[PDB]
């Protein structure tokens, strides 16, 4: 017999008590001893709440969000969100209203965490555009800008460069880090007719993201024999890093000297992310991982965030992909300074 918030078991095959399924939603005390709230699961699309605890932890993305609140609109009930999440007292709060305003816009399923997460994002930065104000900060937080040319007989198929808010990560051909980067700067072949010529025709387009922004957010598009390979690489979720752009490509090493030729260097640091459980039954749901600083303590501590429980774990907890019933889904790497700025 074991207390629900214990987060590790013997054996890698067994599910622990904090990671499982929790009763229907009334005391949640028993589910969370800190001061950080959890999310009522009694909600339509209750798996976007692991997404919403992801942001919430995100100083820069926090900050401006709750700020918007001094000035309706989906951003707004973000705010009032986190706002009510940070001063409740690890009391409940509910994603009622936000996933109201998310519905008015008309089983865990593939990819429908990452396409949650590229709508959201995309949402916020579309609203914070609606403001007469400038009023950037979200778009210059997140936005990857990614530049598209296309080698063509046709003459046609301009170039493009199109700011995205988060980056998808797919199979390459070890760590996270050699994802990020093929994801950063890939040339690739397609099958293509093009919309002035209607000439069909095998394409070669190169993506180029030519920008290193504060908030990295990645969305895992793996297969899953991928994420196989991804369990028995021990530290693939690499907890620190340094980035720079080298001769129109992003870098990204361990360390900071394995950057060579180049005058600017950014350190990312890993602030949470979300992952799929799935249970024997097959059952799936997500959870979230976060890092929060403690500046009297100059620390970090981390935070696994299920429905309505909390429970403060390790780091090796927090690292760990080697369970066969984890898989990552969406990570966020910060820039390792503005990490610690204070939650206003
Ligand atoms: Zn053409």
């Amino acid at each position: 017999t074991s207390d629900i918030q214990t987060y590790t078991s013997i054996n890698k095959y067994e599910v622990p008590p904090a990671y499982s399924r929790l009763p229907l939603t009334f005391d949640f005390t028993p589910f969370n001893n800190t001061e950080y709230s959890g999310l009522d699961p009694d909600v339509d699309n209750h798996y976007t709440n692991a997404i919403i605890q992801l942001y919430r932890f995100i100083p820069e993305m926090f900050n401006f969000v709750v700020g918007c609140l001094k000035d309706t609109t989906l951003l707004t009930d973000l705010g009032y969100l986190f706002d009510m999440m940070e001063r409740s007292h690890g009391k409940i709060c509910s994603s009622s209203n936000f996933q109201a305003s998310l519905k008015s816009l008309t089983s865990i399923k593939r990819n429908m965490p990452q396409k949650f997460n590229r709508f959201l994002l995309s949402q916020l930065i579309k609203e914070e555009a609606q403001t007469v104000n400038h009023n950037i900060t979200l778009n210059q937080c997140f936005g990857l800008e990614t530049e598209i040319r296309t080698e063509c007989s046709c003459d046609h198929y301009d170039t493009t460069v199109k700011l995205l808010p988060s980056l998808s990560i797919s199979g390459i051909n070890q760590n996270i880090l050699p994802y990020i980067e093929y994801a950063m700067k890939n040339v690739t072949q397609k099958n293509s007719i093009c919309p002035t010529c209607g000439k069909t025709e095998t394409i070669t387009q190169e993506c180029t993201v030519k920008n290193l922004p504060s908030v990295l957010s990645l969305e895992l598009s793996l297969l899953d024999t991928e994420f196989s390979n991804i369990r028995s690489s021990k530290n693939w979720l690499t907890s620190e890093f340094y980035g720079s752009i080298i001769k129109n490509k992003a870098v990204l090493r361990s360390t900071a000297s394995e950057l060579k030729g180049t005058s600017h260097i950014f350190k990312y640091e890993l602030n949470g992310y979300v992952a799929k459980i799935t249970d024997n039954n097959n059952e799936t749901r997500l959870v979230t991982y976060v890092k929060k600083y403690n500046p009297k303590e100059n620390c970090f501590k981390w935070l696994m965030f299920n429905d309505y429980l909390v429970v403060e774990i390790t780091e090796e907890e927090a690292l760990k992909m080697t369970y066969p019933w984890k898989t990552p889904e969406i990570i966020i790497y910060c820039d390792a300074e503005e990490l610690r700025k204070p939650f206003f």
